[PDB]
């Protein structure tokens, strides 16, 4: 992953989002703060709140990172596709982390149903909301958040917008 | 233009829509067919349809174009980019347009304010709908949807998506 790619990567709530584009940012549900009247200084009722299950998406009227190109924001990917999740750490360390994705499902993790996709390392839980990327020829796309790992044995869950399709179960 | 992105570009009430992903259709509003209950057979309380002005999304539930990578849709581009305008004519014809584009702008246009890019051709009604495409490296990003033209003299205009920027007019 390149510095750009790295730098769309943000600090937010209790884990991190991501810069989609200028305007879009996405990230875990679980992580947004509550009782807020604005997020990144802009008031709420400014922005487009898009929530389902896990997967939360900020559409700000203001652009936020005019820097940025738009990337592309797919549900999840296909079985057997190798993903970095882009992990920062608050220390401001890098923590790239290989996971070779498996199905797309809504599985319920702590109580709640998730929809979402699991995959197997190849984290902690202030990791949530990074981003699931995967390359595709010279740019990359993003199909995913950090949202649940297994106690141990190397299995994670991104959340991933809503939709249902053929390739995924339900 | 390559194939698929052609294959993109769909005839759609008066006018076209274009594909930008499995479940995301952009139009010009103006061509959205009136009184219907349904587009592509799909109900409308299955899609999430929001317009500004002259630009029209819609977001289906179903995958409409499984075949389809997502791909980059942004608000209109810089000052001088030579974007293509891909026209299909009913008859079948393909008819790609070069287009310097200009100042993002609100503009009253037919009596309407329409906040969209115009550009000087390098069009007939029935062409509304087009998308405006360039290429970025390897990959191409569409950034308008077809909406006016001037009777003579080689301006054109395409509607972009509401957002407000320091590159813009207002
Ligand atoms: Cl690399
Ligand atoms: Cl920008
Ligand atoms: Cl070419
Ligand atoms: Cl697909």
């Amino acid at each position: 992953a390149p510095p750009t790619l790295w730098s769309r990567v943000t600090k937010f709530g209790s884990g991190w989002g991501f810069w989609v584009s200028p305007t879009v940012f996405i990230t875990t549900t679980h992580v947004v703060p509550t009782g807020v009247k604005e997020f990144f200084g802009e008031p709420l009722s400014s922005i487009a709140i898009h929530q389902a299950g896990e997967f939360t998406q900020f559409r700000f009227s203001k652009k936020m990172r005019p820097d940025l190109t738009g990337m592309v924001l797919e549900e999840g990917c296909p079985e057997g596709t190798v993903c970095s999740v882009l992990i920062k750490r608050d220390s401001g360390e890098l923590l790239p982390l290989a996971v070779r994705m498996g199905a797309i499902a809504s599985m319920r993790i702590q109580g709640r149903l998730v929809h979402g996709q699991s995959g197997m390392l190849l984290t902690i839980p202030g990791d949530c909301g990074a981003p699931y990327v995967h390359k595709r020829g010279n740019d990359w796309v993003v199909c995913g958040v950090h949202a649940a790992a297994t106690k141990s044995g190397n299995t994670v869950v991104c959340a991933v917008q809503a939709g249902e399709g053929e390739t995924a179960l339900e």
